[PDB]
């Protein structure tokens, strides 16, 4: 065995973890990062956002190429080699995980391979293949992330029952695939496999996919994917049978078929739960809650002043950008700076086609916390760029506080829609009002000028559309 | 003949004109718009930005499809029908011009077909097929736009010598095409024709394409298109001969070939000049300058208090978004409101592949008006989204004022790069400083988060990069 000592040890090397660690190094702190897997970057880099975007990019080009056929460019069908696609994806990932190790070396952050668990309130041991390493620390940042949900009546040991990780290994292209969960992750994998040939069924208990998004926004999305997928909303999987020739799924609800359906694979994309209970947090005084989260305060302090928690392990939303930013705050706080983590806004994007992107308050949220608001919408059907890009069903929506006229939220549905959120997130943060946005000159013809036009709709000054607001 | 009377007559129905007209109608003014061609929307809609986007979209998918070949999706070569591509383009345009007429009717803006010229300081006649219509007006908005430059030693009567209009009719795919002018318009048509098969030569007097954009930005662009085009910088066309088997072009300068080269067509994309001298502006008191522009003030007043000018006919930049905004100000001013047109920022975008987009001060501009500044760059090679989208050469650049820390400019080179300008234009308008941007949470993985990352580079807080700034 062996024993070492530093100021800061970080547990987990996803976006939250290594962000904190690198920020610690840069603030002149002595840092060690503990990670159980062979590479850094955690879920996001290895089995998450990045691999997903690579496959989604491929799926998009395929679908866009095919659409050109009726305009005079006929590619015919792709000859496809999933093994090479898989190799590309692995190349993209390895490039980035290399950079991460590289930068970890440049910042002299020691990396330790093992599963780490808390010994005492100042001691953490990692049992990695290497040996038993005991770590003595002044400060600890817990960043151990989350994992996919499993149901108990489901045969999760059968290789045809997939979690997201399995979907992204791109083992095969199932002829008929069931997606359990009309959430973001599930809808994205649906998009990938449909491009590659799979027939897609989605089963969702709620009455709309992407439950958190507004109704009008998801209405546009749904009218788009219901052409591609078989959507079974307000419907529920009651039984799952592993048979030789398939997975037999029995459903009940509004769209349930009478008989059990046979599928070649089933992706269970129900959600994710925190890894809070697996660190022996108890043995360092840190309190885990019932659901698995390690609750923290504006400074990312656990109930143990010198032990911090960041990322998915801390609560919704389980998004990468959240983790990074909390990681920075947590490092800065340890390094003495008086900083706090409280963003008024956190963006969310579904990178389906069309994309569904939103930030700030949704109508639902305001309609519930009793905020009085007005919305303004610009439909892409009136957008030169959108028509010319053959993506003319989409809308940009801004949500204003009706007496301050301040922008409190925004949403997009459309191709490359997610790239419009930067402007909206910035405006909310800066306290912009409709006039500020409307009078900013937006390039023509872009999609993002729809943001400014939405504002003009509010101001009742818009000319690119019939204008009922003024006389 | 026939004679009519209204409060406002608008001359020209491009983006500036119909914007002004529609804004006038909405402000309760009696408006007539005069346009010489059969459809509304002017150059931008009919032979400009829209047709260009349509063809550019097609070209992009073609190039993106072809690149998938080395990843496991092999489409092989497209069977192409330029006549159908042409029909598509004409469909996209007709849809939008239909909407224009429609909205013109809904706003009860009378449209008059003819070439209009100024009779007196309150009287304009239009000679259209229809007849002779004399128009008596209280106010006139001049929005007659610009036209492409022609050189005099060039045989412009030869159908193989093209302006942009000719390029966009997509008559044929020349085997060998010469683009005169490494400006935006020229570089974009090069991109279209290369996708459809044309061999491309560009000849540019300056030492870089897109002269106005920063060196470091265009460096990245150039290293990309120099793989596709034959770039002849610091080179000049001295002669052009119409022969049976081609157009023989003689060049001199740094990259000039010894002998004249034979080309199947030559696109002359040197620039555009104002239509200021063709309206008999003289006969209404309006003064035209030497170069063709109708100079105006912060309110878009000509030297004749009740006669306004908007759009290309007024000065650089000759961009559609400028025209629209001025058109609104001009209408509002006429309707009594005390409004002014002075934006601190006007974006520019080349919709090539990769895109080159910039807004606010460039390094050049500041290095000349003696502003002391610092820049921050984020290279896309470090971008997960960019790598995963197979577009990993690109950079986002923010230019800050070094004592206010305010953002004064920004530029992007990369795929869909133009959609990132909205955020940057807004921040400059709002007077944001690097911290405001850096602390705004940007979605991961998007391209636009490179904006926030560039700011973090400036703050010296960035962790997605080796950070030099912090010890
Ligand atoms: C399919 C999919 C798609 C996604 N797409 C997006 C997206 O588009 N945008 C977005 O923002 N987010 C996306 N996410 C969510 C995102 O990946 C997570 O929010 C993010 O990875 C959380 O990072 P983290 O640092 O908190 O945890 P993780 O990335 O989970 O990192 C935790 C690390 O700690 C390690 N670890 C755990 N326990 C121990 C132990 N005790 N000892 C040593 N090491 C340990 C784990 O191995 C892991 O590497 C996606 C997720 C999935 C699954
Ligand atoms: C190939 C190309 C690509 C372009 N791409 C972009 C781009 O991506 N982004 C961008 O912002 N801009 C782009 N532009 C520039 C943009 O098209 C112009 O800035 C815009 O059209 C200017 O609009 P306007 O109303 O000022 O003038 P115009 O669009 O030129 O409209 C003037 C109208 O007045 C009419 N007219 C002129 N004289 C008379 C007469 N005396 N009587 C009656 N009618 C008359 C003309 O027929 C015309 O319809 C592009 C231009 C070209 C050529």
């Amino acid at each position: 065995s062996t024993e070492i000592k530093t100021q800061v040890v970080v547990l987990g090397a996803g976006p939250a973890g290594y962000s904190a660690a690198f920020r610690c190094a840069d603030l002149g702190l002595e840092t060690v990062i503990v990670e159980r897997y062979n590479t850094l970057g955690g879920v996001c880099l290895n089995v998450g956002c990045i691999p997903s975007k690579a496959l989604l990019h491929v799926a998009k080009v395929i679908e866009e190429a095919k659409a050109l056929a009726e305009h005079g460019i006929v590619f015919g069908e792709p000859k496809t080699d999933i093994d090479k696609i898989r190799t590309w994806k692995e190349k993209v990932i390895n490039q980035l995980t290399g950079g991460l190790a590289g930068m970890a070396k440049g910042r002299k952050v020691k990396v330790v391979n093992g599963l780490g668990k808390f010994t005492g309130a100042n001691t953490l041991e990692v049992e990695g293949e290497n040996g038993k390493t005991v770590i003595n620390f002044d400060n600890a940042i817990i960043a151990a992330g989350s994992r996919p949900i499993q149901l108990p009546f489901i045969p999760h040991e059968d290789p045809r029952i997939w979690d997201s990780t399995d979907a992204l290994e791109l083992k095969e292209v199932p002829e008929r695939l069931l997606v359990m969960g009309g959430g973001i992750i599930g809808l994205e994998m649906g998009t990938v496999y449909h491009a590659l040939g799979s027939q897609i069924d989605v089963v969702e208990m709620f009455d709309q996919v992407i439950p958190a998004a507004d109704k009008d926004i998801v209405k546009v999305f749904t009218k788009r994917i219901s052409k591609k997928f078989n959507l079974m909303l307000e419907t529920k999987v009651t039984a799952v049978e592993a048979k030789e020739d398939g997975i037999y799924v029995t459903m009940e609800g509004k769209k349930a078929p009478a008989e059990p359906q046979r599928y070649d694979a089933v992706l269970v994309a129900i959600g994710r739960v925190p890894n809070g209970k697996n660190l022996d947090a108890g043995k360092a005084g840190v309190e885990v809650d019932d659901r698995g989260f390690i609750r923290v305060d504006k400074q990312l302090r656990t109930n143990v002043p010198h032990i911090f928690a960041i990322g998915d392990i801390v609560g919704q939303p389980m998004l990468a950008h959240k983790g990074v930013h909390e990681g920075h705050v947590a490092a800065e706080v340890i390094a003495g700076k008086k900083h706090y983590f409280d963003p008024k806004v956190i963006p969310s994007i579904a990178y389906t086609e069309p994309e569904v992107a939103w930030v700030g308050l949704t109508e639902k949220e305001a309609k519930e916390k009793g905020i009085s608001y007005e919305t303004a919408t610009f439909p892409w059907a009136a957008s030169g760029r959108a028509i010319a890009s053959d993506c003319a069903d989409g809308m940009t929506k801004l949500i204003f506080d009706k007496e301050s006229h301040r922008v409190i939220g925004g949403a997009i549905v459309g191709t490359n829609g997610g790239e419009l959120l930067g402007e909206i997130g910035l405006a909310i943060e800066m306290g912009c009002d409709a006039e500020d946005i409307a009078l900013t000159i937006h390039a023509h013809p872009t999609l993002h000028e729809s943001v400014g036009l939405a504002a003009e709709v509010f101001e009742g000054s818009i000319t690119d559309l019939p204008n009922p607001k003024a006389k």
